[PDB]
Formats: structure tokens, C-alpha cells, sequence
């Protein structure tokens, strides 16, 4: 079972265990303004008024899983990247084409309570887990899809940014989901009595917006996370694990639709750990993809096909005596590997960037004396062994994906880039005196 399987020591499971310490710490004050900002209104039903201007999907691509699909790590759509930076924080295509649309159409005379918000917001949730459902890659797994359970919270966790207004990602220059949660949000604090107006004021009297947005998001995350599950899976359910080991999973099916409290913790988790978490995930289950393409069109022991990276036909090329025979199949095994290493050479690019990013993110820890929303966490990856890019990156080898492979010479190692990001040993050149393939369907190594 890989979901029993996947190590505690996951970057999923130990990020989950310090957004835990991070939710916890956040929900031990009382508020007591509380209610002024609580929100009133396989596969299953999704009807919005049974269990609580434009759509969320339009204009968005689909396909966010498909093996070419980019994840984006320029400038201009990333907060925080710049151009006069090599370290960089990676949009993960799930990100990218997020179902938002229906939030650009906040700026109107009709929504101006936290009613009105959660209404929309829910509306987002629905149709986004709608789509993470129906294209994810365990759509028709035998298993429970526990897999699609932890899509959705990587999405639940990219609303709370967006809604919180703490999300990297810049769609186009115009803003405009941002634009409308502030005026959404200017309307909601205006709206409240006089004494939850001083709770949430800078010591100028000034609204602040960022904690009635933070308090927001807390209070009204339960019906969310509801809402993105309304289409989830019957038997699919969110398992992660603690320092201990011990199991923790939602119990009644539908990712934890039906049981109150989200089963993750995600949404308190910095963006930039999540989006590199997810893109080491995605890296490894695409890379494993691609092998096997590689593999089909340059090994096949069983019918005699032997190829090298450079199109030789390894039963008929001896290397030692400059004896080269170019055959018809095997220049497609050359084709295969180009397109192999071009992928591979992107994504260790990616890799470069966001390792950059995490040192400079742990170092903006260290030298920041003011306070920020990301600093609890940074403290408490220090407090563990994680302050090292070498600690954090053996957490993405340990990934669901990264962590299952069986075989000692394509072992996901990140703090080994070359031996990761290395050419596909189906594009080796020849053994050196050729291969002899018998009818038993082996190929041995001549001398
Ligand atoms: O991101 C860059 O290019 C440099 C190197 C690490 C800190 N800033
Ligand atoms: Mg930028």
C-alpha cells in the first residue's frame, strides 16, 4: 500500500505535523468577535443549498496533471521572484489553473458581508475539487484514492492563500481576485460593531486587514473544506502520519466531507515549502512516466531490441573495435532520450531555483528581528533538524513518489543532483563489445 506505506518522515508529514503546532497556537486565544465573521448560507452530490458576475473553471486550462504540464518559475507572475534572482518559488501547474474566475466578480454593490464571501468562496471550493476529482491522475484506482485527498488539500491550502491574500501568484497584471477581497474585506470590517473594529485595528485606528482576513479564513476553513470534498470520492480518504508514526485519517470516506474538522493542516503551512513539496512529488511520479517511454523505445530483452542514446543497435555495435550499425528502430530510442534529457535538464533547473529559494527563505528567518506570518514555522523547522537545505531536501526524498523505488541505481537522492538528474540508463552508450540477446528473452554483456 503505498498511502500505509509513505515515510513519517515525508515532507507532506512533516510539514503537516509543524501546521498543526501552527493551527493549534492561532485557535488557543479567544476571540470573542468570532460569529461577526462565521459564514451562514466516484463521486457525490454537490448541491450547494442541500448541505450548507461568472463561473470558477472558465477560462481555465485543464490537463493541470498531464506529464508536459509546466510549472511556472519566472518574475513576472511571482511575488517575491525577480529577475536579479536565481532563487525562485515554482507555481505548480494545480496552481496555475486554479478555478478562481468567480472571485474577479467581487467588486459589486452586492457582496459586502462574510456571508456573501463564503458564498463565492464555497462556489470556488466546489468546482475546484470538482476538477482536482474528475482529471486525477487515481481517478480509477481499485484502491481508496487517498492520492486525490491530498491533491485537495494542496488546493484547500492555495485558497486560504488567496483568500488570505498571502498566495505568490500573480495571474495577469490586472489582479483583479486580490483587488475584490480587499474591497470584500473593507465592506466586512466597516460592517462590524465598534468593539470587534478595535480587535482587528493597528494602534492607529487603521483596519488590519491582514488578521481579519487571517481570522476569516480559521473561522469559516471547516464549511470550506466541506465544499471542495462535495464531489470527493467515497473511498478516498487524507492519511498522514505523526513524528511518532502513529496514523491520523479521515473516517467516513469523501477526503472528511462529512466529519466536521479538515483532516489537514496545509493551509497553515508556508506556500513556497508546499509548492516545492508538491513539485518534488510531481517531479518523481512524472519522471517514472517518462522512463518507461524511454524503456519502450530502446529495451525490449524479449524481442531482441538493444539501443543506445546515440541510435546504435547494441547487438550489432562493438564500441572497443569503432564497429557502429545504426539499425532502423534504434534512432528512435535517440529521439526518446533527446526529449528525455530536455525534461530532465528543466526540472533540474527548477530544482536549482527553489533550492535557492528555501536557503534564502531559512536566512530571512534568522536575520528578521520584526515579526511576519511565516516566522513560527521557519523557528520551528530550526527547532528540528531543517535549517540545513541538506535536512530538508532528504524530506522530498522521502515523498510518496520520491521514496518508492526499489532499485539502488535509480534512487531519488536530491542532495545527489547528478545521479537524480542524470541521463535514463536505457540512453547509455553500448556496452563496450555489444549485447547478445538469446530467444529466453535476455541480454547479456559480450566478453
Ligand atoms: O537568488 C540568487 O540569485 C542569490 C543567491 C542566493 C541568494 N540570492
Ligand atoms: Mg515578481
Amino acid at each position: 500500500s503505498p498511502t500505509l506505506s509513505e515515510s513519517h518522515k515525508s515532507a507532506r508529514n512533516v510539514l503537516e505535523n509543524i501546521g498543526i503546532k501552527i493551527y493549534n497556537q492561532e485557535i488557543k486565544k479567544k476571540n470573542p468577535y468570532e460569529q461577526q465573521l462565521k459564514g451562514t448560507l466516484d463521486g457525490n452530490s454537490c448541491n450547494l443549498d442541500h448541505l450548507f458576475g461568472r463561473k470558477p473553471c472558465y477560462g481555465r486550462e485543464q490537463n493541470r496533471f498531464d506529464e508536459n504540464a509546466e510549472a511556472y518559475c519566472n518574475s513576472d507572475k511571482i511575488r517575491g521572484n525577480e529577475n536579479n534572482a536565481n532563487g525562485a518559488a515554482c507555481a505548480p501547474p494545480r496552481r496555475r489553473h486554479i478555478c478562481d474566475q468567480n472571485l474577479e466578480f467581487l467588486d459589486n454593490k452586492n457582496t459586502n458581508t462574510a456571508h456573501d464571501l463564503l458564498g463565492n468562496v464555497l462556489v470556488t471550493a466546489k468546482y475546484e475539487g470538482n476538477y482536482i476529482v474528475n482529471d486525477h491522475p487515481d481517478k480509477n484506482s481499485n484502491g481508496n484514492k487517498a492520492g486525490i485527498c491530498t491533491s485537495l488539500a494542496r488546493s484547500f491550502a492555495d485558497i486560504g492563500d488567496i483568500v488570505r491574500g498571502r498566495d505568490m501568484f500573480l495571474p495577469n497584471k490586472d489582479d483583479k481576485v486580490q483587488k475584490g477581497l480587499q474591497v470584500v474585506f473593507k465592506k466586512i470590517y466597516k460592517s462590524l460593531t465598534p468593539e470587534a473594529r478595535k480587535h482587528y485595528a493597528h494602534g492607529d485606528g487603521s483596519g488590519n486587514y491582514a488578521k481579519l482576513r487571517e481570522d476569516w479564513w480559521t473561522i469559516n476553513r471547516e464549511q470550506i473544506w466541506k465544499a471542495l470534498t462535495c464531489s470527493a470520492p467515497y473511498y478516498a480518504d487524507y492519511f498522514r502520519k505523526g513524528s511518532d508514526g502513529t496514523l491520523h485519517f479521515s473516517s467516513h470516506g469523501k477526503c472528511g466531507h462529512n466529519e466536521g474538522a479538515p483532516p489537514t493542516y496545509l493551509d497553515y503551512v508556508p506556500q513556497f515549502l508546499r509548492w516545492f513539496e508538491e513539485w518534488s512529488e510531481e517531479f518523481c511520479r512524472i519522471k517514472k512516466i517518462k522512463i518507461d517511454k524511454v524503456k519502450k523505445e530502446c529495451r525490449d530483452e524479449q524481442n531482441k531490441k538493444y539501443c543506445s542514446g546515440d541510435g546504435h543497435d547494441c547487438t550489432q555495435t562493438n564500441l572497443a573495435h569503432n564497429q557502429i550499425f545504426v539499425d532502423l528502430d534504434c534512432p528512435r530510442c535517440q529521439d526518446q532520450c533527446i526529449k528525455y534529457n530536455e525534461w530532465i535538464v528543466k526540472k533540474l533547473e527548477e530544482f536549482y531555483k527553489q533550492n535557492l529559494k528555501y536557503s534564502m527563505e531559512i536566512q530571512k528567518w534568522k536575520k528578521t528581528k520584526n515579526n511576519y506570518y511565516d516566522k513560527e514555522f521557519y523557528e520551528n523547522l530550526d527547532k528540528k533538524s531543517y535549517s540545513t537545505i541538506d535536512k530538508f531536501l532528504n524530506l522530498l526524498n522521502n515523498g510518496k513518489h520520491c521514496h518508492d523505488n526499489k532499485d539502488e541505481k535509480n534512487k531519488i537522492d536530491f542532495n545527489k543532483p547528478i545521479k537524480t538528474f542524470s541521463i535514463s540508463e536505457y540512453c547509455k552508450t553500448c556496452p563496450l563489445y555489444g549485447v547478445t540477446c538469446t530467444n529466453r528473452g535476455i541480454c547479456i554483456h559480450n566478453s
